[PDB]
């Protein structure tokens, strides 16, 4: 998911949409703009698909208003393609509209408590809401009116102590302004911006990369610390504060292997550095452990991996060559009466060049190995091409564990590098040779753009979950929310 | 507006959307239905335009659940076209939501004391939230869980003490059931009814008139009384209570004379009967008044005074005919550039046949004149169809005043018979001769159906508003609604 | 079906759109305008539904010019909801555009003759296109450029003779005007208009009903005659031509019955009149025939019978009741999973005044009589209400045959009165005493507004068809189309 | 633009709609399906967008059959985003549809001989309805039935001599099957293919690049030879025949440069390979004239010259970088009013990497430069990252002659490199250096792929027209096309 705030003195509308545009890789299932036009009331705008399909002409002059957020989602447990979208708004207290990029952990645990102790019903499975009214709660407590900056704060560090997870946040309350804030352990990207307008007004944003900051011309400030809260005010004031207890910077190392933009800079990492650095070291392993081997050609499964596979091909002195295309439009397989639907995917997305493969030991470079179906149907594609040798490397160190942190992954059982070793992997999907990334080495690469970065969030491929609340019992939930969610999906299909 | 509600033991979405198409001429600008589904969770569709094509199938899938309310919306102060439509909901506490048909008379107050006492904040003009907030508001002060059918309507009882106007009401409180409840002086309609299943279960509803109970094939049980609360559970038990002060019955008299349907009892009076009775009442004044006068026929202006010109003509001893042909599609008129917009209305509403009026004597019979372009346009009709004099006749008295009780009406500087006698509107609008019926008349007309009422609501007649908080403070309040509801509708069809 | 065409000298799209408004009930299934715009193009909108969702601001500024056509579809064999709506065109020769109201009853023989001595493809069942292409066929018979006015009525004529059934047309041929003509047998209705705007410019239209001129603001001139050809120059000139040899006028039955409507005047006739001289008919009849019975109360099955019922009502001195409402929106039934639709298919339309049947003796009064199952299912509306005994009185005489001359019906077998006595027919449908309207006393009523007319088509009462082509070859060639149409029908509601 | 054609012998919409999504990149305008169904009848949709917006559910069950063609379009002049969308058909002879990728240089004199001569009228200012009716026009002379391959042959062989240009065809003629055919001097791209399903049946297809035959498992045959038609009947037989005099191989350079997708092979030339050749060609004309020069980095301009640059780095020595990143969704601007839109146009397309312009002096590759504005805008952003000098290099040789081969460009006084040497337009565009491809070096590198191809279509480039009748009475016709599709595009956005 991406996240979008601009407090500005103009209207702010068409900013955040074309901010979304530029995030749109962050989720492509739903799209939601809110704005607090000029009598205080929340406008909003919010729907399944692209932002382009999303926001029509008469959506956007209800857009009015000259600060808002925006929100584009990728499917996760919990906000299915048939849920309702971010972002929510409760009206009590004072008027609040968020969106989040993350999981909650203990999601469960807080629905509840809100509805014991509070009576706040949750109407959705999104623990956004969730978070929403967990917020709403805390500020609720202060009566007297207008809130101080302090008030808000100190809502924000009371619901850091009670949600644990990853979440980077941005809200809006009517009447005060913008907040924005970080989990304590800094694991989803969010960075803040400014614009000068003159030296009396500057107009302030977030996002969840800084593409989003250049592509409307906003200076870039610095990333939102951990556990760090932003707040702006209706007039153009800045505000900050720490609202957690011993925060500390483990960004999301998956953010730099694919899922962000490589021409964002998250956590003073640039991801295209990053990315480099990542076939520098799988290529000297390749060099080391693959000494014997007869590599004819390098060649990337686009996009992510092919600054990757040029480094590799360089370290290894060996050419690099377009091997596979991505088909930049993909469109729909209708469910269809009396016609075959057999037909296997990977053809529509990937489109192999005939001359590059035939009669060659070729080194496919992938960014990552997930299910391994795709995998194996990619290698597969090689060898139809004319490939006598198919080896494939991975930028990721295997993949065994689920994201519990806002990455929509499946669960361990789906998962093929769980519980078997390189070879039984290779074997099943059909490579004559497989190799991954040491997570040593891709700790290293990331961690060589900014070294002070201690320890990054890397659950996915060794288990280890720094919130320390994730156990069987919490998987089983999950699942749950995923057997609903099909069920919601499954019946939207049948009535159309 | 009207209003549904089915506390039902099988699905009920279906039955709502039918019960609302039998209710559409009630409004015709927008619809929405909510349900409880099987999680307890509101499941809502609402947009502008007719039933039909506010719900597509995808919608309906959406509404799951055995119990659901539905609207369909007049265009009033408050409520525009490009305003967000009924129903609201609120997700605390418990999680409410809310159907109205109605007006307050002291919207302002309330929203203040919401936002200063509650910290509530109403993003809406729709005085149906502010409502709907009140309710919530008295709602919370009940910590303990469940809530029990005595606190529900000591909370109705307290909503009544606050708020002042007209109000027919239908809302749902997640966990608990459907209520319903109705003004201290019952204004607006509302009509109980009930379904056997078997032995054990009973589906109730409620609905603005008892045609929606007709075409579902409820039994009728009772009109809801003024200030009475009806409370159904999610078992299917039913509860009632007194919850106002001194109740009385002051039934709409607009609902008879032209807003209702003609098969409808409301407060056990025929619609269709007291329609008959108005054309008596009007056709033996015509002859005490008019005796001297040649006519040579009676012509209804459709649809609503069909019967009550048959009644006229037969007292009068004169021939009925239908001159007039109201069109059941009436089409828009498109914003044309290049192409002549001075196109006069009432020709695509209504069609004259020409052979009907030549060398006669007619007699129009409409049900009421408001602003006179429209009565204006329909005498200047039948003179070109080759009407020599042409008289008309009104089925209700003067329309002098506004309605603030749920009517959408102009101001009082827009009514014609705002400060004019009969001759000077008759003048104005070009009629060589004009007759209204006497108030006292019509209300004759419908008492004699059920004597037992007393009074009726007369304001837009004699100005006597029977809540008693109607200044000229209050107005202004209305004439900037309706000034903001311009600027929403325009600046919507700019961006189209 | 209706068709409507203006030879205009200002925009004439929106003139069309009103046109087809007012001729909206006679079909509502699809529509279709076409104009030619300055630089001698057709310039179509045409989809399923509506005019008033057909046609949105988007497709009004493309239909641009001074001179165009219309039509509004009812579904019929071979032009089914599923299929391309009317008006049709080709663009050889020169360009050519024709909307139809009929149906031809040698459309085989003619689609062969298209096929082998053209090389015509037609690519629809629809017979319009067939007869499109016939006109357009004779119309290259001529070489020089450009057509002169006797051309165009020799393709006319040359088609007459080769075309077989009934027809109202109405078309636009590029460079040259617009032409309109009709069957010999005068059956399908047509009327013709002017508009004069100064001492040079002069505009003209033709139509299936008059209204359509009316409410446009059109002189009416007269019935286009049997046989007889309008052709109309883009300069703004009016030639005619009888095109046909043996002309005459037999009107269409059902167009005074219930098809078209009360304020038109077909072939001189007022609807409205010849109605009530059908009411009063029927009133005759019933006095003598059923002197012995003792009836309440007349009834009228709205909308059409409510002014028959009236002059029933009067001729037996009877009260006159609204005992039957009909609901003016009915809305889509969803095909549900799952899920119990306990609405009757009666009560979508109707709805029943309870107080105005309990304990009386009712005579209903319908149009007409085809399937049964309606009129069997209004009777138990009927007594559900509380009527004793329920009597039914039928506007149109018994229909034992189905229709080949443009109004759709169902075939023989599916009639109740095929095959069947007046008594049979009540001890089916449940009714007490069943009375059908004299064929002779029908045309009596149509005939006394216009002696001139000596016989009508009345094919569907007799079996006398007046084109003398309806053989068992042409009924299972029409089965065939039914068929089809039921299976594109099923497949787009299988895909929806 | 775009053409696919499937001759198979099962359902071929699913499969044209695949084809069409991989040739997407060649027109993105509109897009167009039409296939004959089981009764030998035109089954279409089109309209205006994505092919994955245009085809929903509903039109792919409209669209039945084992034979039809596809299309999608790139906007020209005739054929604008407002007009009517290939593909075409007329319903006489036989039934035909065609779809075309190319233009027609003597369009204008071919309508008028169609409309003096034959009497056909041309609906649209497309030239491909007039290539249709000229095809459908030899068509017709041919009075037996059925016609034979070699009537069709012989109606093809006759379109080419009276057709002056540039065109690549498929289309179908109903009761035979598909045809294709190539302008004889094999300007516009086409290639065949086929795929078994067993001994007795094989189906086919044809399309404007080989990878349309590679996703949906087609063995390439060969491409189409320069005036070559192709015929494949209804049963599943293939044959062909030379139908131009004088056919020679002059294949469109711009597909090489960037217009055709790099996996395709046209005329046996991998556009992959034949980009790197002309890096390859560059890099060393930079190396020889640019010796001096100080370069830090080569950076290319996405998406097409990324490969390009990376072999000019290569022959430099030099490093390559990531340095600009086209945004994947780009979304569209409203037309807001009272509001400033701030963003830059040029920051619409791409973004630019901070990190790898700022102190350096950089060598942008961009694929080719038309009107040099769009050049100036990412020279201006390279600086405002940090850049100090700023090189330009173009993969093409300056373009200073519009195509009328059917690749949209604009007029010659609209090109930047139009009467001016290479260092004015430097000036103009604000770059320190600016170095062209040699047109010389350009067909050297795609000639390498190839030898047997002597020369290409180089208009754009040299003004060299093959077809000798680009003169200024075709240039003022195109102009005028491009003012009425202006105007055309203007009144829709004027009405929504
Ligand atoms: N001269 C013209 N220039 C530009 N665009 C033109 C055009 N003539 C027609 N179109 C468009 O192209 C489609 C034609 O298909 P039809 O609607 O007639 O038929 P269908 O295939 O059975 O649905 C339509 O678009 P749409 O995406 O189906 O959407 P709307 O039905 O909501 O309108 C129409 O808007
Ligand atoms: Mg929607
Ligand atoms: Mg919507
Ligand atoms: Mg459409
Ligand atoms: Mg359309």
């Amino acid at each position: 998911c991406g996240i979008v705030g601009i407090a500005g003195v103009m209207p702010v509308n068409q900013s955040i949409y074309d901010a979304l545009t530029v995030l749109q890789h962050r989720g492509q299932d739903a799209a939601g703009i809110i704005t607090i036009d000029a009598n205080n009331c929340f406008r909003l705008r919010k729907a399944n698909g692209l932002v382009s399909d999303v926001f029509e002409a008469r959506h956007m002059q209800r857009l009015q208003g000259n600060m808002g957020i925006g929100h584009v989602r990728y499917p996760t447990a919990g906000s299915s393609s048939a849920s309702e979208a971010q972002p929510f708004y409760v009206n009590s207290p004072y008027g609040i509209t968020l969106a989040h990029n993350g999981n909650l952990t203990n999601a469960h645990e807080l629905r509840k408590k809100l509805f014991e102790e509070k009576r706040r019903h949750i109407n959705t499975t999104s623990d956004s809401e969730i978070l929403l009214n967990i917020f709403a709660s805390e500020l609720d407590n202060f009566r007297h009116y207008p809130l101080e900056a302090d008030n808000i704060f100190a809502a924000i560090a009371a619901t850091n102590r009670l949600i644990r997870g990853a979440y980077a946040c941005v809200a809006m309350i009517i009447g005060h302004g913008m907040v924005a804030f970080r989990d304590p352990n800094g694991i989803r990207p969010l960075v803040l911006g400014k614009r000068d307008i003159d030296e009396n007004r500057t107009e302030y944003m977030v996002a969840s990369e800084s593409v989003a900051l250049d592509t409307l011309g906003f200076d870039f400030l610095r990333d939102v610390a951990p556990g760090e809260a932003i707040y702006i005010t209706e007039e153009g004031q800045l505000f900050t504060r720490q609202c957690a207890d011993n925060p500390v910077s483990n960004p999301c190392l998956f953010e730099y292997v694919y899922f962000a933009r490589p021409d964002s800079f998250i956590d003073k990492i640039s991801v295209y550095s990053a990315r480099v650095n990542m076939g520098t070291k799988l290529g000297e392993k390749i060099a080391r452990e693959w000494e014997d081997l007869d590599i004819d050609v390098v060649i990337p499964i686009p996009e992510t991996s092919c600054d990757i596979a040029l480094e590799i091909a360089r370290i290894l002195g060996k050419p690099y060559r377009q091997g596979f295309v991505k088909n930049r439009y993909v469109g729909r397989t209708f469910i269809m009466p009396g016609q075959q639907l057999r037909r296997k995917s990977v053809r529509r997305k990937l489109n192999a060049n005939r001359a590059e493969f035939r009669d060659k030991n070729v080194l496919l470079v992938d960014d990552s190995i997930v299910r391994g179906t795709t995998s194996e149907q990619i290698i597969e594609m090689a060898r139809e091409a004319g490939a006598k040798k198919v080896y494939l490397a991975s930028a990721a160190p295997e993949i065994r564990f689920p994201n519990v942190y806002g990455i929509d992954m499946p669960s361990a059982t789906e998962l093929i590098a769980h519980g078997r070793e390189v070879d039984e992997i290779r074997q099943i999907i059909g490579a004559d040779g497989l190799i991954f990334q040491d997570l040593n080495d891709l700790i290293d690469a990331v961690r060589a753009e900014n070294p002070d970065i201690q320890q990054f969030e890397c659950s996915v491929f060794n288990g280890v979950y720094v919130t320390k609340d994730v156990d069987q019992g919490y998987l089983d939930f999950l699942d749950t929310l995923r057997n609903d969610d099909a069920k919601a999906v499954q019946r939207q299909n049948e009535v159309e």
